[PDB]
Formats: C-alpha cells, structure tokens, sequence
C-alpha cells in the first residue's frame, strides 16, 4: 500500500468580527439579523419581547443585532487556511483567542473530533449548552472542517460520504412566499407578526396572511409559519388550528428552547398532519436528544450555532434513528455540504437577506466570496465541487481583531 | 395614609472586571476558580476534561479561570449605588454596556422584575439558558436588588419577607472536612479526584477518601461528594454504592447539565436514603422545572449564575411545592439574604477559598468589603442587618472598564 497523504499540524487560530455593537451596524455577514432599515426581517416580527410597546416594531430595538459576525480562521504549518463565520462577534473572539486556542494549535488538521470534544468539555462550566458560547465552538469546528477539506483537496460533502441527491431543493423564508414561488422555491415560510398579547385579533391577522399567500401560491407550494419563540402552548394551538384550513405545512419554534414539556403538549394538540418544529436555538447533542423525545416532527439546528458540523452529523443520525427529518436553519454552505449527504434532509432553507425578499442576495452576504445561491430554487451538487466549504473570506470587509495571543 | 417613600430612577449602569485571561490571574473575587497555585480547588479535581492527560491535574490548565470576575454597579439619580459580582469578566462587561443597559437605565429602582424579564427576553436568542450570559443577567439582577435595598434602607432579607431562622448553619466544601468540623461546620463536601476512565481504582480511591474522613469526623458530621459534571450514570452509581457504608449524605452534579434523563436514572439507582443533587450550572426557571422533575433531592443554583435573586426565589417555590429543598451553590451574601427566608433551605454552603482549607477566607475575597464569614459554622441574622446585601465594593482591586456607553 502507498504511504498516506502527509498532513500538516495546525499553527495558528485567529478570530475577527464585523458588525455588532462595537462595529458597523448592518454589516450582515454571519449575523442574519445585523441588517439595515426597511428590512422584512425586522418588520414587526413577533418575539418574546414584542409584548412590550417599545420593542414591538423592531427586533433590532431590543438588541437582536448586538453580537455581529464572528470569523475564525485556522492556519496550518504549510500555510493553508480554513475558516468559517457565525454569530458572536467580539465576545466570540475573546473565547477563541483567550481560551479555545490552547486545544486547537499544535493539533493535526485531522484532529477535528478531538478538538471538538475538548472545546465542549473545557467550556461546559459557562457555555449554557447553547447560544453565544456554542456559536463560537461551532465556528471553530466549521473552520477546522474547512481547513481539512482544503488541505486534502476535497469538498466537505465528499469527505462525509458523498451526496445522496444530485441537488438541494429549497424553501424560502421571508415576507414574500409569492415571489419565492416565482424564483423556483418549493415553499415559503413567513414570520408571525402578532403574539399572545394580541389574542384572537393576532391569530386572525397572521392566519389571514397565510390564507392570502395560499390563494396566491396555489395548493402544492408549501407555506409555513415561523414564530421565533414568541408564543405559549394555548396561543400556538389556536394559531395552528386557525391555519389548518390552508394546509400550513408546519408551525415553527412556537416556544422558548427550554420548554420541552410545552413542545410535547403542543405537538399533541396539533391539527392532524400539521408538523411542529424547533431547534435553531438549541445546542449540544444531548439537548437535541431531549428535544427529539418531545415528539416534534423536525429539528432545525443552525450548523453555526448547534455545535458545528460535527454535532450536526450526530443530530442527523439521532433524527434518522427515529425515522424523522432534520432541516437545518439557514447556514449556507455549512449546511449544504452536510445535508446533501443526509437521506433525511429532503429539502433545505434559504433565509432571505434581501430587504424586500425580491432578490437572491447570498445567505451570508457579503462576508463570503463566491457564495453559491439557489438557481431556480435549487443548488446542484456540482456547485459544491470545491475544497472544504468552497468559499473564501471577503477581506474587503472591515474585519476587526480585538484580541491576540 | 401617608405619602409613600419617593424613589429615584436609575441613572447609570457600569461594568468592570478583575482577573480572567485579560487581567491578573488569581484575582479571586467573583470567580471561585480564579486562584493561585497550590490551591485545593485545583488539585486533581475530576472533570469532563480530566480524562485527558494534559488536563487531568489542573482545571486551570483547561481554562476554568479564563472569565474572571464581573462587577456590575447601578447608580440612581440620587447618587446612591448598588452592585454585585459574578463570573463573566470582560465579556460580561460587553453584555451589560452594549446590550442590557437599554433596559436598565431610566427605570425606577423598584422595577427589578420588569428589567429581569426584559433581560431574559432580549437575550434569549444567544443566552443558551445558562452559563456566561445568564451569569451576567444574574449579576445585574443582584446589583438592582442591592440598590433597591440601599435606597429603601433595608437588608434584602427583610424586603423578602424576613428570616425564618435566627442563623444560617453551614457545611464546608473543600479537601479538609476534618478541619471544617473543628471550625464548627455541620458537614464537609469533598471533590472527587478520579473519573470513569479510572474505573474501579478511581472508585476505590475516592471511597477510601470518604471512609477516612468518616473515621476522623464521626457519624453525625455530614460528608458529601462533589463530582463536578465528571461522570456517567454507571460510574456515579458504582461510586454512590461504594460510599453507602459510610453514610455519604449526597453525591453532587455527577452529570453534565443537559443530561436530565441520566439524572432521573441515577436517582432511581441511588442507595436507599442517599441523595442525588445538581443545579449549580443550570439557568432559568424552566430548566429547573425540568431538573426538578428528574426526581433529584436538592437543586443547587448559584444565585449569581441561575438568573439572579429574582430567579432563585422562584426556584425555591418550585422546590417547596414538591416538598423538596433548595441549597444554593456558594454565593455568599447573595445567597444568605435569600435562604435565611426560605423554609426549605435548612442549611447553606461555604466554599473554601482558603488554599488549604484551614482558614475562613471570605467566599468572594477580596472584592467584597466587610464580607461576613461563618462564626462557629454559622451566620446570625443580625450579621445581615445592613442595607441591600450589606457589603461595599473593594475599589483597591485593579478594576478594569473595557467598555463604555
Ligand atoms: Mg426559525
Ligand atoms: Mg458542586
């Protein structure tokens, strides 16, 4: 047998950020919500805070954009690099440069799972199993997979065992399911604009929004509702039943992440055939074990928030073992390379970054160079035939390096 | 009726830090683990990382001390101030100065619960329900209660409805239960030094450690084991049964926080009469609802990590409703003022900050001025008869202010 390919050790790990409270607001990139004004993603979206008059119209007003984008780049001894982006910004840089670097530098570029376990174990006392700290860990994990793929010379999807479908079909999230249908998407997920404090009027208005789009899009184009942790079991139950006549495919993240018991009850109360989903804010495989056992239909981890690709692959197996689907939240290429290899991820999400949902602005615009976007609502596997996650870091963005080591 | 006491509005909120990766290592204060060398708290303590040779001897080596102390001070329009400390450091300062300040400034000093709900709702998308972000929220909550108490002129324990006992009796956590007995404590909790990877030898060694202290302390002095998230169900079960002959009162935090299902199984497998506890790393009332339902005997939230005093009081009611006890993790005065009013907190914890557990070095030494310490293993309620949490900020420490607004 031939001698194996020689692999370099990891030399440096660096972290930068753009956007967030200490940089330029509206930088976009990794933080989906770090947008400018007049953006659908900030237009009276129901949230745990919209019950407050001062925070009802804008999520930005309560600080959904304070973190900004975290960028992690790992450089091997042979000078090759790999990178990834997520939501964490400056604080994410602290974690990487002042803590996690000790487990990263000096390792082989193939020691991905090892570094992953060490990051989880070393931060367990302050990670809270999700959110900020997990977003940071996820970003490092993705940067490592990117570097490994670029060193080996293969797309991440091939390293994982290959594609199980020739193309990824997408549904679009935004305020214009009708325009999404025109673009070729298979469905459209809309955000709810009213919450529990709005009562029956709120239910009537969001249900009317769904009815209107059903009329405009026809019966086969899927329609879904995203509730961004803004409701309670009763309100979610009433809304789901109010939308049943229009064949709403699923109602998403109705409750805060810790409310597993509530999700179990909500799923039990759901109209026959209508799915209940959640997961974008959950982190760690164990949390997904608990979430899966509530009986919800689809878990939706964000690859950059759940713990990384390493964790995503485990979550996919968990769901598959139960005969269920896993449909990641956004994530662009970080999701594409993974889900195209998952038999139980028949479709993916494309979260509209276009202010009015009329164009195909890239998912992480503009931090990723040559970022692929759906063509006729799909991304063919050949589009992913590039090393690692197939993109390059846009250094024309004003990247800030708050910490060093 | 007389006109009510006039209350000022909150003018400023400021955040500082000491210790941590960007300051002086070993600063102590809020971060219990930010100690120097030769400290029992870093002496081969079993952890999720001790299975790794390079991280077996020292928790500091894997970074248990990177955060340091977060200090939050709230100033009212009448110039009176209130403050609190916790574990979060520089990153905690970012959260307070760049995000949470918008919900704090301008409110009445009595709007504590309102600010609390807004902090939770606004950070839900990145808090992960515990850890770093929750520690920060908790610190703000405590600072608010401190300010309110100082403005009103009453100790927090009286504002809460008064003491239900004349003194708080303590058990001591550290490597010397025998010295703790001499000091007047009612029991001693020791850390385990070996983990699953050590197998039967590890169980034999930690059990022998317990047997030795039982011999030295007698039958009535309580002995407990702290496992700092380092085990799995089987190992914890074996260790608990190995310690049953010595009447180990309880075995604490055997599993990582997300493993609710494991805790349920462990409690079921526990020797008759032996308690199973956890909770110091959990956050948010909902997580404690789930933890409580696993059947464990005592939940141990840290007042500065679980969400604050506001959350602690709710957790106490949850436990009380189930006929169970709540015994907070460390927390000094932040716990004292609360638990002295809880019928279901018959005793409290004093975590030895003394390197060799031979003296009564204050719990948060040296960031808190005039910090009370147990006398004969107890703290009489009269010791707490000072405004707010009864202490002042030691500004002789080199406090750093990384952010402004
Ligand atoms: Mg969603
Ligand atoms: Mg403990």
């Amino acid at each position: 047998m031939e001698n194996i390919m020689t692999l370099p050790k990891i030399k440096h790990v660096r972290a930068w950020f753009i956007g967030g409270a200490t940089a330029e607001k509206g930088a976009g990139g990794g933080d989906y919500h770090d947008q400018g004004g007049n953006h659908w993603i900030d237009d009276h979206i129901a949230t745990p805070m919209s019950k407050y008059r001062d925070y009802e119209q804008s999520r930005q007003s309560f600080g959904i954009n304070v973190l900004g984008t975290l960028i992690v780049e790992v450089e091997a001894e042979n000078r090759q690099t790999g990178f990834a982006v997520s939501t964490a910004g400056e604080m994410g840089c602290f974690i990487v440069e002042k803590h996690l670097n000790r487990f990263i530098e000096g390792k082989c570029v193939s020691d991905i799972k090892l570094i992953h376990d060490q990051m989880l174990g070393a931060t367990m006392y302050y990670s809270g199993s999700g959110g900020l700290v997990m977003n940071t860990i996820s970003c490092v994990d993705l940067a490592l997979w990117d570097l490994f793929g670029k060193v080996v010379g293969l797309p991440v999807y091939k390293l994982l065992g290959g594609a199980v479908r020739d193309e990824i079909q997408f549904y679009a999230t935004g305020a214009r399911p009708d325009l999404a249908k025109e673009m070729g998407f298979i469905g459209g997920k809309m955000p709810t604009h009213w919450g529990p404090h709005d009562g029956d009027a709120g239910i009537r208005k969001d249900a009317a929004m769904v009815a209107d789009m059903r009329e405009k899009c026809g019966p086969d184009f899927w329609l879904m509702l995203d509730c961004w942790m803004s409701q309670d079991v009763n309100y979610a139950t009433k809304l789901a039943h109010a939308c049943a006549p229009f064949n709403l495919k699923w109602i998403e993240e109705c409750l805060p992440p810790q409310q597993y018991e509530g999700y179990r009850e909500l799923k039990r109360n759901a109209p026959a055939g209508m799915m209940v989903t959640s997961g974008e804010h959950h982190g760690t495989l164990q949390s997904f074990r608990t979430l899966a056992e509530t009986g919800i239909d689809i878990m939706q981890p964000d690859v950059g928030w759940c713990g990384g690709l390493t964790t995503l692959v485990e979550i996919a197996a968990l769901a598959k073992s139960r005969g269920q689907l896993v449909v990641p939240h956004g994530s662009s290429v970080y999701s594409h390379h993974a889900v195209i290899t998952f038999t139980n991820t028949p479709f993916s999400e494309f979260l509209m970054t276009s202010p009015d949902c009329s164009t195909l602005r890239p998912q992480f615009d503009p931090i990723l160079l040559d970022e692929p976007v759906p063509v006729n609502g799909r991304i063919h596997k050949s589009v992913l035939d590039k090393p690692g996650f197939g993109v390059e870091l846009n250094r024309d963005c004003h990247l800030k390096r708050p910490y060093s080591h």
